[PDB]
């Protein structure tokens, strides 16, 4: 759930650095960037869908209506 380790000159030693909040970890070396359809989960692998809200009756905005 953590990519972009970019490797140096020498194909052996890398140093890890975090994606963007938004990007995954979907392979080893490639941030997916899951659409905006569904929102990213605990763990940066794997997409997850969006909670959705409606108009609640006990909501504080509709107690004079
Ligand atoms: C007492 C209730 C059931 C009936 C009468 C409600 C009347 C008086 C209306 C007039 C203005 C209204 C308020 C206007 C704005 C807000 C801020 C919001 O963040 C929560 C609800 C609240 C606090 C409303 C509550 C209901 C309210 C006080």
């Amino acid at each position: 759930g953590e990519r972009k380790k970019t490797v140096k000159g020498m194909p052996c030693c890398w140093h890890c650095e975090p994606c963007t909040g938004y990007q995954y970890q979907v392979d080893r070396y490639t941030c997916k960037t899951c659409p905006y359809d569904m929102r990213p989960t605990e763990n940066r692998t794997g997409c997850r869908p969006i909670p959705i809200i409606k108009l609640e009756w006990g909501s504080p905005w509709a107690v004079l209506p």
